């Protein structure tokens, strides 16, 4: 705006442009966040400034909430990485378990002060998570969907992932449950464990069908109420759960019971971030530090 002097374009946010910024009047770099136009809700926005005082190790410090110019600026302390460049960074030896098991305890704690704290994330993706050169890993954006919500792209036709999409929000579900983070941080681990997407979907339907052949086509008996979901149809095919075993070698035993509880069908069923952290899958967790090239 002018305090600021934009560095670089770190992205595309999905409510607009995130850039990399030194506050000339104090000289810390910053992540700037531009939102997306005639006003915008001020009272639904009052959630993100509610959100400044969500203070955690493992979610990104917003510190501040800027309305003007229709134009709403989010300042946000400035991680170096997130985790899509360092897995594609380390796609040809894979993050080593002990990283992978630490980044997904730190993300659970963080989820589980969120969801404490009544706060859902709901759009979860590895561009989204972001790691420093200290071992640490943050939740980064947030949905911030009950107060803006999902636009027809991002801010400027951009496609949207549905990669980490939970099945009842593909099935149409209009009330979020913080499961929804959970199913898409199982989808993240699956893949930083074998360094392929999950279900890498490209509609929604495709993404539900790619879930469905592989952890079987839900049914009331896995799943009670799922018949009656917004988008269900009675036509959906068949298809048998995959053997857990072939969806994400070579993770352990623990890994995968971990995982096949993150990604239960049934939202009520699915293991809450808390519960999570108590798996025997983190008996051994540790803080390595990552190799980061910045
Ligand atoms: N605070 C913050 N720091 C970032 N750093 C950063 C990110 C990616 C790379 S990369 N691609 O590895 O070179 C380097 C540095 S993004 C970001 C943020 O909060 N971002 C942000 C946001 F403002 C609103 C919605 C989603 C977001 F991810």
């Amino acid at each position: 705006m002018e305090n600021f002097q934009k560095v670089e374009k770190i992205g595309e946010g999905t409510y607009g442009v995130v850039y990399k910024a030194r506050n000339k009047l104090t000289g810390e770099v910053v992540a700037l966040k531009k939102i997306r136009t005639e006003g915008v809700p001020s009272t639904a926005i009052r959630e993100i400034s509610l959100l400044k005082e969500l203070n955690h190790p493992n979610i990104v410090k917003l510190l501040d909430v800027i309305h003007t110019e229709n134009k709403l600026y989010l300042v946000f302390e400035f991680l170096h990485q997130d985790l899509k460049k360092f897995m594609d960074a380390s796609a040809l030896t894979g993050i080593p378990l002990p990283l992978i098991k630490s980044y997904l305890f730190q993300l659970l704690q963080g989820l589980a002060f969120c969801h404490s704290h009544r706060v859902l994330h709901r759009d979860l993706k590895p561009q989204n998570l972001l790691i420093n050169t200290e071992g640490a890993i943050k939740l980064a954006d947030f949905g911030l969907a009950r107060a803006f919500g999902v636009p027809v792209r991002t801010y400027t036709h951009e496609v949207v992932t549905l990669w980490y999409r939970a099945p009842e929000i593909l099935l149409g579900c209009k009330y979020y449950s913080t499961a929804v983070d959970i199913w898409s941080l199982g989808c993240i681990f699956a893949e930083m464990v074998t360094r392929r997407a999950l279900f890498p979907g490209d509609s929604e339907i495709d993404q539900l069908f790619r879930i469905f052949r592989t952890l079987g086509t839900p049914d009331e008996v896995v799943w009670p109420g799922v018949t009656s979901m917004p988008d269900y149809k009675p036509s959906f095919p068949k298809w048998a759960r995959q053997d857990f075993s072939k969806v994400v070698p070579p993770l352990d035993e623990d890994g995968r019971s971990l995982l096949s509880q993150m990604l239960h069908y049934d939202p009520n069923k699915r293991i809450s971030a808390k519960a999570a952290l108590a798996h025997p899958f983190f008996q051994d967790v540790t803080k390595p530090v990552p190799h980061l090239r910045l």
